[PDB]
């Protein structure tokens, strides 16, 4: 059992609710919550844009020595960094980019990362400002994803596409 409310159940372990994944973050404090990050952990925009504001950017500061130590992530890598007054632990993961030109096949390999998690809170990788398929990203992260995942979406109006179109 855990304190995640409000969820529709799609499988054993994927589970989805219209939210804003930073008020959601803030009520849960989960164990991970998980941003959509690029490889530079630049959090300008989209997800990554509104998580860094509501940690007052102490999400870019740890970010930019995470970066200036190691160097960028690879797309369809992660890195866990912390989750500041969020969550315990933030797990930055990096699905292509459509609108940079990215492999949309390295989908699957960022949400891969998941899997290293037993819970987490997370958008849909790629979607939004990474401009790939959001129904394509739900789907992928059901056939990818084992452990338990809470998957906010903003947008009410694709909340209820992703649900009724599911399959
Ligand atoms: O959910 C999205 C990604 N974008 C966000 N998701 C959750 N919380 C958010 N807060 C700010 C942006 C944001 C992908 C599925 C279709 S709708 C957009
Ligand atoms: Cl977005």
């Amino acid at each position: 059992v855990n304190s995640f409310s409000g969820y529709l159940k799609l499988t054993d372990n994927v589970y989805i609710k219209n939210a804003d994944i930073v008020e959601e973050a803030k009520k849960v404090k989960p164990t991970v919550v998980v941003n959509a990050a690029n490889v530079y952990l630049k959090h300008g925009g989209g997800v990554a844009g509104a998580l860094n504001k509501a940690t007052n950017n102490a999400m870019q500061v740890e970010s930019d020595d995470y970066i200036a130590t190691n160097g960028p992530l690879k797309v369809g890598g992660s890195c866990v960094l912390s989750g500041h007054n969020l969550a315990k632990h933030c797990l930055h993961v990096v699905g292509p980019n459509v609108n940079k030109g990215e492999d949309i096949q390295l989908l699957k390999s960022a949400y891969e990362n998941f899997n290293q998690h037993e819970v987490l809170l997370a958008p849909l990788l790629s979607a939004g400002i990474f401009g790939a398929d959001p129904i394509h990203s739900l789907r992928v992260c059901v056939d990818t994803v084992r452990t338990n995942v809470y998957l906010a979406v903003f947008d009410k109006n694709l909340y209820d596409k992703l649900v009724s179109s599911f399959l």
